[PDB]
């Protein structure tokens, strides 16, 4: 149960990751969350990633590989893991292959959550996120029970700094450029599985369960 999620901005990685963690009991590793936390604490890593994140650009490969290697060396990952948003370039995928061969934990599947770019701006412009637990809502497609508050913990919802329309536009263009190379890389490895992410959330998850419930230790 060593899984990677890939998708264009707003395609649903975090929403599906939360459901995967709850059903299969593996830890969630999100590079976006790691960088935004370091930004928040203003660590040197934080301050250095911020210039890229704010513009909607990729943080450089070397630093991102490093935080992922460190995270994967923790003991929770022995049973599996769900990488979310990493790799997102070919060079990050090649490093991860090498790390995971050294660790003895090769990827079982890379799940690509496919959504038309033309749907993604509306997903991100309506996204409202819990300041406490990070879960995401959408004003129309997945609202909280009470506006402005998270259902789980009563935390204040906020708008991610990079979800402004002109940032979303750059994020889409930056990540669309990596898409073909990365799908070729993992299809040629025979670990890529695509899912149609333009369905109701529970229907996307049903397809994820066909894939992950088919794995056996
Ligand atoms: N490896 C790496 N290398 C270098 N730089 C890196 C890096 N990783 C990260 N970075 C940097 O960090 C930045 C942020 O990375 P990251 O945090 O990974 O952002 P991302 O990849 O753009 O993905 P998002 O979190 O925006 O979208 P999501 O697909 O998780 O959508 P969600 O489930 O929330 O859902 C979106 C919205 O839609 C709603 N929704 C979800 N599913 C559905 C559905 N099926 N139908 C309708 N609405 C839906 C939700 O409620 C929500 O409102 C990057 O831009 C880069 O600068
Ligand atoms: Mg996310
Ligand atoms: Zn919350």
């Amino acid at each position: 149960m060593n899984i990677v999620l890939m998708g264009l901005p707003g395609a649903g990685k975090g929403t599906q990751a939360e459901r995967i963690v709850e059903k299969y009991g593996i830890p969630h590793i999100s590079t976006g969350d790691m960088f935004r936390a370091a930004m928040k604490e203003e660590t040197p890593l934080g301050l250095e990633a911020k210039s890229y994140i704010d513009k909607g650009e990729l943080v450089p490969d070397e630093v991102t590989i490093g935080i992922v290697r460190e995270r994967l060396s923790k003991s929770d990952c022995e049973r599996g893991f769900l990488l979310d948003g990493f790799p997102r370039t070919v060079a990050q995928a090649e490093a991860l292959e090498e790390i995971l061969e050294e660790m003895g934990r090769p990827i079982d599947y890379v799940i690509n959550i496919q959504v038309d770019k033309e749907e993604l701006m509306e997903r991100l412009t309506g996204r409202r996120i819990c300041s406490v637990c990070g879960t995401t809502y959408h004003l129309v497609f997945n609202p909280p029970k009470t506006p402005g508050i998270c259902d789980k913990d009563g935390g204040e919802l906020y708008q991610r700094a990079d979800d402004n329309e002109e940032t979303v536009t750059k994020r889409l263009e930056v990540n669309m450029k990596q898409t073909a190379p990365l799908l070729a890389f993992y299809d040629s490895k025979e670990v890529l599985v695509n899912v149609n992410g333009q369905q109701d959330i529970q229907d996307v998850f049903a397809d994820v369960k066909v894939i992950l419930g088919g794995l056996k230790q």
